């Protein structure tokens, strides 16, 4: 498996710019990854979204990179700007982002270079969710 819980990520999910995320169990299955469909072509990952508006999801692995810095971005972008296979594609992949929605990321960006300082458990400590069902 090419991530644990606690391994930080990029996630990119349509819609939104590639988001600096930390590996988690999910609350319900008790499991970090898994198969869509049990199709080994589609292993996924559950993540939580860094910033002040905490999010969850499953995220494919064909949509995760592996998180250094903030230093990474340009180019995550410039090579979506490059993938996306038609000109239709590229305008939606482009649509700006609310400043609301942006300053999230930036405080995503924060607690993700802080966790990167971190030790695996120090980060599963100070960044693990709370959920009430
Ligand atoms: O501060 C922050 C941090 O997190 C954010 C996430 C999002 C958001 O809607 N996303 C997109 C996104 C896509 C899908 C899900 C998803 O399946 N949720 C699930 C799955 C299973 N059970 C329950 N919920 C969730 C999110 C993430 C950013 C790509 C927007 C603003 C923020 N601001």
């Amino acid at each position: 498996l090419k991530y644990n819980v606690g391994d930080l990520v990029w996630s990119k999910v349509s819609g939104y710019p590639w988001w600096p995320c930390m590996v988690s169990a999910d609350p319900l299955l008790h499991s970090y990854t898994k198969l869509k469909g049990q199709k080994k072509s589609a292993r996924q990952y559950h993540v939580q979204f860094f910033g002040d508006a905490p999010e969850r999801a499953w995220i494919f692995e064909k949509s995760l990179v592996a998180f250094e810095g903030e230093g990474q971005f340009e180019k995550l972008c410039q090579e979506s700007a490059k993938q996306a296979p038609t000109k239709a594609e590229k305008i939606k992949l482009l649509k700006p982002i609310s400043g609301k929605l942006r300053a999230q990321w930036e405080m995503g960006i924060v607690q993700a270079e802080e966790a990167a300082s971190m030790s695996v458990e120090e980060r599963k400590a100070k960044f693990t969710f709370l959920y009430v069902g």
